């Protein structure tokens, strides 16, 4: 009997093979031979864009330890390469098929094939990616599409990236939406470039709930007043938040788009600019397109007319080319019949860690865990962890599903309390996730073990990535100690991150809110460091235009756009001309902490004062429990 069948081998499958690989687990992969959007993209061309993602998140530990030198954004280029050597690495043990049905029994499944060929297997891991409805655009694109209006029902990366190819051939762009979140993928902190998942410090939220829904929430809710934020210019930018229903911030099911800011975007790649976007790099700052109007948004309820194909929005009837209903994923699973008779009905939160499901025996889930922020990597590296546990160790196994349906209403209690399902509930902060798994594991680190200060920065501020668990202990991979190193070495130790907490601990949410704002470039979404780059963006423009053979008259004028801009552009005209603490205490703070690196804690001395008081209370902190975990 087959110990192992692994259904789907692109990107997630690669550390759980690994892991099989190493303990000489029996395996067989079983995956398409059409393979997925990678290979739509590749075959046409169309690999010529970058992740939203950094470095850092985005490959496995054992690719970093070899290939980390800075952070930076991976192409599309990049990412494709990493999985066609690992697909190299496993060719001889995947089966070119497709399964069409798994009949599951107390003990096995029954696996059936396009081909016909069956399979029987003990365990059976599920890693087929998302059926997404965008992917046509993305993978058919066509850029001789000129001056035509576009319609968005919904922006979310696919969308962004659209948008980002179409500006540059003068296309009009409406966002027709119930708002959205978007982040700066990067920011300055005293002029320093950090990827925004270098800042989470998501340990913080041992401390409390409250303490980290400061340290995170006020760009995305609307808490600050500052008429330099892009959901106080342009609100139609805002949400209904009205269903979360948790104390864990940021919510499982909030998603972000992550966008290259103009002001980073200009310090990367202002002196090979033609170079940098043929390799992928893509201006796609939807904050400076609002600014600019090259986007629009409109209320969600702008009435249009499907057949006509317009969209009529102040005194102007504007003619579509498009409407982009957007984008929803949906897991690509086979036919799951429980005692091979009832169909497996599939719901995120029906399932532990998005991993484990109910009334299957042995069969797991692997890369359908999105995260809020950073690459899948960071995910599946851990649920692949988690998996190669299960599957290996029948106590671990026993362990996790003698009580699994408790665990997964501890955890629903926990993350959504009493909101219904959501199609997005499969979305958690990535530094939640990855704890969550390194505690169910044991791979995690013990907040009193902690004995300097730069160890409490290493558990509290060092980012939760899959590596950070991977250091010494049942999953250790061989140069991790030199990488955490040099990632150390090059952020300061995460002591910027560190001293944010310090410097709210004792603010409310308003005044954390003000504080977030109050620097010179607040991290995300500052539409002051925007006027200053219109010039750079013409150059950015023509140079697009250049690498991709494109011709338009700017000589023509689109009259009827620039009546549209204004009309939604009115609050932006009233509250920009209405426009440092956080510099100065981050400063401050910085030079503290890095003067006493090497202190013991336990020993610092009572009466700032009672933020020694505070940092000494980080080896206890009260909000540590996980009911799903205990
Ligand atoms: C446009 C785009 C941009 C993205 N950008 C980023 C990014 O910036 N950062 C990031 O971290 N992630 C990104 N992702 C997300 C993620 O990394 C990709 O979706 C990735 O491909 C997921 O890998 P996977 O292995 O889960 O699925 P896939 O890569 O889709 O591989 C699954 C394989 O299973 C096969 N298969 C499916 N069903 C069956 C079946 N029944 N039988 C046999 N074989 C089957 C498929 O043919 C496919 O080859 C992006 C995704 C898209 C679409
Ligand atoms: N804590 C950092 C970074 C940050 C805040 N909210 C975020 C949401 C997602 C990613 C990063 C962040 C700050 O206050 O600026
Ligand atoms: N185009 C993809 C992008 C994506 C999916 N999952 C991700 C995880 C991390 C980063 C990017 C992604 C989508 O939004 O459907």
């Amino acid at each position: 009997m087959l110990e192992v069948c692994i259904i789907g081998f692109g990107f997630s499958a690669i550390p759980l093979v690994r892991e099989l690989a190493r303990t000489q687990t029996e395996f067989q992969i079983i995956s398409a031979e059409s393979g997925s959007v990678w290979d739509r993209l590749s075959e046409s061309g169309r690999l010529d864009f970058s992740l939203v993602s950094s470095f850092q998140t985005s490959f496995y530990s054992f690719d970093l330890v070899r290939d980390y030198e800075k952070d930076y954004y991976p192409t599309a280029k990049q990412f494709y390469e990493m999985h066609e050597r690992w697909r190299s690495v496993y060719e001889e043990k995947i089966i070119r098929d497709f399964v069409t049905k798994i009949e599951n029994f107390k003990d096995y499944s029954l696996i059936s094939t396009r081909s016909g060929k069956t399979y029987e297997a003990k365990h059976v891991v599920l890693a087929t990616g998302f059926d997404r409805l965008m992917n046509t655009f993305l993978s058919n694109f066509d850029n001789h599409v000129s001056n035509k209006t576009f319609v968005f029902d919904t922006m979310g990366d696919s969308a962004n990236l659209l948008i980002a190819k179409l500006i540059p051939n003068n296309n009009k762009i409406i966002l027709r939406t119930n708002g959205f979140t978007a982040l700066d993928q990067e920011v300055q902190v005293l002029g320093k470039p950090f990827t925004l998942d270098q800042l989470e410090s998501p340990n913080f939220r041992y401390v409390s709930s409250e303490l980290y829904d400061r340290l995170m929430m006020s760009p995305v809710y609307p808490r600050t007043v500052n008429p330099a934020v892009s959901y106080n210019q342009f609100p139609l930018i805002r949400r209904d938040f009205s269903w979360v229903d948790s104390k864990s911030s940021p919510p499982n099911g909030l998603i972000a788009i992550k966008y290259w800011p103009i002001d980073q975007y200009y310090y990367h790649f202002n002196d090979d600019l033609e170079n940098y976007i043929s390799k992928g790099y893509l201006l796609n700052d939807i904050a400076m397109w609002l600014h600019t109007g090259k986007v629009i948004l409109v209320p969600s309820d702008t009435p249009i007319n499907f057949d006509k194909k317009t969209i009529t929005y102040a005194g102007i009837e504007r003619s579509f080319h498009q409407y982009v209903k957007g984008d929803a994923e949906q897991p690509r699973l086979p036919t799951i019949l429980i005692n091979g008779e009832t169909p497996f009905e599939y719901l995120y939160r029906d399932t532990f860690m998005g991993v484990i499901p109910q009334r299957l025996n042995n069969i797991y889930f692997l890369g359908y865990t999105r995260p809020f922020t950073g690459g899948l990597a960071n995910i599946t590296e851990m649920q692949s962890l988690f998996i190669h546990k299960l599957i290996t160790q029948p106590q671990f196994h026993q362990k996790i599903h003698q009580n699994l349906s408790k665990r997964i209403t501890a955890y629903n209690q926990h993350y959504y309390g009493a909101a219904k399902p959501r199609k997005h509930d499969h979305t958690v902060p990535f530094g939640f996730y990855t704890e969550d798994i390194a505690r169910l594991i044991g791979i995690h680190y013990q907040p009193n073990e902690c004995r300097s200060v730069r160890d409490l920065l290493f558990y509290y501020a060092f980012p939760n990535n899959a590596f950070k668990y991977r250091l010494k202990g049942e999953y250790a991979v061989d140069g991790v100690d030199e990488l955490i190193q040099k990632v150390n070495d090059k952020h300061d130790h995460y002591a910027q991150v560190f001293v944010q907490a310090l410097s709210i601990r004792n603010m409310n949410s308003d005044e954390a809110a003000e504080w977030d704002h109050s620097a010179r470039r607040f991290a995300f979404n500052d539409m002051r460091h925007k006027e200053g780059y219109r010039a750079f963006l013409d150059t950015y423009l023509k140079a697009y235009r250049q690498v991709e053979n494109i011709s338009v008259d700017d000589t023509v004028v689109d009259e009827e756009w620039n009546f549209m801009v204004k009309e939604a552009c009115q609050v932006r005209d009233k509250v920009a001309p209405n426009i440092y603490s956080k510099d100065e205490d981050v400063n401050k703070g910085i030079r503290l902490i890095l003067s006493i690196l090497d202190s013991d804690i336990s020993s610092l001395p009572d009466s700032e004062a009672q933020s020694i008081e505070f940092i000494r209370r980080l080896l206890q902190p009260k909000n540590y429990e996980l009911l799903f975990i205990r």
